[PDB]
């Protein structure tokens, strides 16, 4: 293992109309909880990016139901739910030449949970640990 | 007003490297809290989609700092943080021909907060109220 | 349905060094020509949007090779390859409130060929016929 | 920098009925020709990616009209308009581990012209020179 590196599902949603409901139905039937998701969409289709409670079980269920799914490495962090808090993290990263390809995040009461897909995963984790950023274990992320 | 309809900022992040840190710095300086965000990215640029604590103040600060920003109507909902919970909502919508253009969401302890951009905003809100889905007031969404 | 409407292939490229090559090798092995293509991408993977010489045959060959492939209706038009030619077409559409979701075009010597995916195909086609834009037959788009 | 590399305009289209028309009218009013274009879109707005006859002049005119416009390096190539021609180019790149972020191409009678944005321009150009692919000078891409 790699510890703080989490598996994100990327799921190709064809049609529009449709398939997103069936995907959430596949996952419900397996008692797989969704922790975090974000759709990256275009005019015709979406891609569901997804943090789930059991990514390997979820992946095989989806393939079995004929979905196109890929797994991507991402890292979860927690910071205070106050103005400028995320700003401080991103400034640590950018000062070290580590850039965000995408991220998604919500405030959760007093903190905020952030999923990141960094330009360089080894370097990103290095900086964050160095700057004493709360990283989430992949397993913490899967049980939000 | 329109009540449950919230303002989402969409912010054009040029470069890659960069500009996301400056945007979060603009917002920090105004003591504007981020509630929820999601980047919809391509190979060159991103678009930061953003739920903030004061969208009008945030919008004018960003324009003042020469960002390209647009506001979009979205609706926030809350459901249980259990398997199939989101599934039930989406099935209500799709049974009524209301489809999701995009959404993003995180589990927040015992519930989950979901931001939706529906195919039809008037119809989406109608179905959800009818099916007794917890909608979030726009103001609830801005203070997560 | 509509007259003139052509089948665009949308192929999930699961990424980023062929998979894409593999698509093009599957089509070449079938003696299927690419007339036009463009990739709509995010940070992790792309969607190849393609006009090909036989879309049903390409579909089958790509499905046989386990690609996720969808079909989308699009419309081909021609206009003079001169400044202002395309602008003149776009103004017909935008004055009748016809939105463009996406399009792709290249100058081809004396004409430009443009593939359009409008928000409403019915209204799009009506306005183009009415304003006498040169619509392509699907089979003319396929033989480029 | 590299030899052969051309300037692609990436224009924020803030949406979805011109704004796009307005871009094309700004360029036509400057007597600037579009050689190639494609829109990379999401549900709310698009990004127009364009090759034009004078990219610095188009940039200035679009900035003068308050568009958010960025410049990206891309590379133009030609290949025979026959099945397998493009596949042959893509296999050179993918065998040397060169990833394609996006590309767009149309068959132009006897050749196809392809605009490529690779993940690493240096390595891309090296492999194309070496394997003798027909690279376009920027000024040849601009005069299509
Ligand atoms: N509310 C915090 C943390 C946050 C980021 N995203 C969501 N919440 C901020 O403004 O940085
Ligand atoms: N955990 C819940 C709700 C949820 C949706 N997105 C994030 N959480 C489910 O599986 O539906
Ligand atoms: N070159 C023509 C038409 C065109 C659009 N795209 C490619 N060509 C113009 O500038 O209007
Ligand atoms: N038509 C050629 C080259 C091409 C790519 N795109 C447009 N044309 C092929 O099938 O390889």
């Amino acid at each position: 293992s790699n510890a703080m590196v989490a598996k994100q599902l990327s799921i190709f949603l064809e049609n529009k109309s449709g398939r997103l409901t069936e995907v959430t139905e596949v996952l419900a039937k397996e008692n797989i909880n969704l922790s975090a998701l974000c759709i990256a969409e275009n005019a015709d289709f979406g891609i569901l990016r997804g943090i789930v409670s059991d990514p390997d079980k979820a992946y095989k269920a989806l393939k079995d139901n004929h979905f196109a799914v890929n797994i991507t490495d991402v890292v979860g962090i927690s910071c205070p739910n106050v103005p400028g808090a995320l700003a401080k993290v991103l400034g640590f990263l950018s000062a070290e030449g580590v850039f965000i390809e995408y991220m998604y995040s919500f405030a959760n009461n007093n903190v905020a949970n952030v999923v990141i897909r960094p330009s360089n995963m080894d370097k990103c984790i290095e900086v964050l640990k160095e700057k004493k950023v709360d990283l989430l274990a992949a397993s913490d992320l899967y049980k939000l």
